[PDB]
């Protein structure tokens, strides 16, 4: 496609990586010749490999968020099969001596098929998770899914669940109002910049404004007394949040930093040694190749 | 950067000053109203005809003695007395060092109290401009003291580049301060102020939105189009009425934008200097852009 008289470069780049990755040969060679590279970013194909990765993180003083990967869920049957995978994860984490935290996307529980289905399946996950001390994060997907995601969060909180948190994205205009609307829930928040392609009508097109909004929302949340997980790799933002929290006397027990597994691992450890709570987000599952393709196909 | 050096360098020469005063009156009058109060009032009338309001700023040589402080205060009193009965919004700005702050806090407070006593009954609003970081604490002490004495038509300026500003803002909330928010104009070390323009801008937006959400009246004193556009978007999206905030610009800086925002129904003011000592102010205007 074209944008403003010139080829859409974002589109061109995405389409090339997707075409190249989809070629049977390059996939064959990535699986065979690039095993070490892949395992820096994805634990493995199995729950067993994920747990070993979490143990290896914990030995270095960094906590784990376990993220089950799966093919895009398109039928009720697939949503139930994915929930099954989530339940095995919850049951497997149950004994572990370290903090237990899983992440999931509501579309994988059939949100697009039925909001009622997603809620039913999610509630069954929380029923297992909460007595086991397993925290469940509802990852935030693209803008058309925000209202439903917030609805399901409020529903579960109102049914008595507390071991559940949400993600807010600093690139959306609507996020400050969402945050303010949610305050009576005293939500546990993960703050991210935002990973989806959104039109200028719903999201700041300017990286300076996305970054400014991230800092504004983080500081607002901190001053409101909310527990906030700063999910960012941006050194400017990390340095400012460290300075701000120290200046404001905000205890280390009231916030944390989160990084993708294998991204700035040296900084993950440094922040850990400085006394901050740090987690790495650890994907695992049979669908790692399409997943890594999409991460590459982004920026 | 090379343009700045050249300008500041050439500006100090007496033959250059003679040329500007005789041959570049149109340039001078873009940025300063003139040497006299009479000229400042005429400049304010001209702005008002375009729907833009005026902030009147008396310029004088740096105050170094009590006598000089009292002389400056007299200039401010004449301004206040002259603004009385003008039909349009009356707003003056002052720097506390010009009222002898560095000589004595007691002196600056006494001189300022007298100005506020003459100003309030005449409907003249008085802004305490914020100077460098070593003066912030005294400025806020004087502000709080006068608020507690019952003065209400006095406001303060906070600068987004200082680490201390958010705490200052939160500390001042019980006073319900009328605020002008600026980026900050002084050379401050990395220990006290964000070195990175991206962070100064981010803090400006953060403080502005905090202040609006707390229900404070805020004057956004900035010429930055990215910030102005974001503040317009935010206030609209949040349903903040145009009666609860304003934009302020230096006189002669983006005058078309001033008129445009006025036509869009925003409160807009231009900061208009006048007085004998206008020549160093003018040079900083030329050098800046
Ligand atoms: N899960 C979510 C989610 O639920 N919703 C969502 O929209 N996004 C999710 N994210 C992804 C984030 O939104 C975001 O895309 C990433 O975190 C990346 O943004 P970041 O790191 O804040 O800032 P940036 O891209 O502007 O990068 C600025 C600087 O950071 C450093 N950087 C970034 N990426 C790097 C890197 N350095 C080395 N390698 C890599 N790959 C650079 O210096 C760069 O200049 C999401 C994120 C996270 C962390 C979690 C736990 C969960 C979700
Ligand atoms: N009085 C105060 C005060 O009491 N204390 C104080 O420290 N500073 C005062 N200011 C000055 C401001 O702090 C500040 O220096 C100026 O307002 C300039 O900052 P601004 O305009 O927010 O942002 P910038 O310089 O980074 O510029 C960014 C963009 O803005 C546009 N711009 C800026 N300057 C321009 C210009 N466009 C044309 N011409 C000029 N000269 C550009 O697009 C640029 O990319 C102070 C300011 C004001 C307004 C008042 C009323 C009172 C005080």
């Amino acid at each position: 496609l074209y944008f403003q008289g010139h080829m859409n470069l974002d589109l061109a780049y995405r389409s090339f990586v997707l075409g190249v990755a989809g070629h049977p040969q390059v996939e064959r060679l990535i699986k065979h010749r690039a095993k070490g590279l892949v395992r820096r970013y994805v634990a493995g194909e199995t729950l067993e490999e994920a747990l070993k990765a979490a143990e290896a993180l914990e030995r270095e003083g960094v906590h784990a968020i376990l993220d089950l990967l799966g093919e895009m869920v398109r039928t009720e049957e697939e949503a139930r099969a994915f929930q099954r995978g989530l339940l095995e994860l919850v049951w497997a984490l149950a004994g572990k001596p370290w903090p237990k935290y899983i992440s999931l996307k509501l579309t994988q529980l059939g949100l697009d098929l039925s909001e009622d289905l997603a809620l039913a399946l999610l509630r069954e996950v929380l029923r297992e998770a909460e007595p086991r001390g397993v925290f469940v994060r509802l990852d935030m997907e693209d803008s058309p899914r925000v209202e439903a995601t917030l609805r399901l969060y409020r529903a579960l909180r109102e049914e008595g669940f507390s071991q559940v948190g949400i993600v807010l994205q600093s690139y959306l205009y609507r996020t400050e109002k969402d945050l303010l609307d949610l305050l009576p829930y005293r939500p546990n928040l993960r703050l991210v910049k935002g990973a989806y392609r959104e039109p200028k009508e719903v999201a700041f097109p300017d990286k300076r404004l996305i970054d400014a909004e991230y800092l504004h929302l983080g500081k607002l949340a901190l001053k409101e007394g909310l527990y906030v997980a700063f999910a960012t790799h941006d050194p400017r933002i990390i340095a400012e949040l460290k300075r701000y929290t120290e200046a404001m006397g905000i205890p280390r027990s009231r916030f944390e930093f989160q990084f993708l597994y294998g991204v700035r691992p040296e900084e993950q450890r440094r922040l850990a040694r400085e006394g901050y709570t740090v987690r790495a987000y650890v994907p695992y599952g049979r669908d790692w190749y399409p997943y890594l393709t999409r991460r590459i196909a982004e920026r």
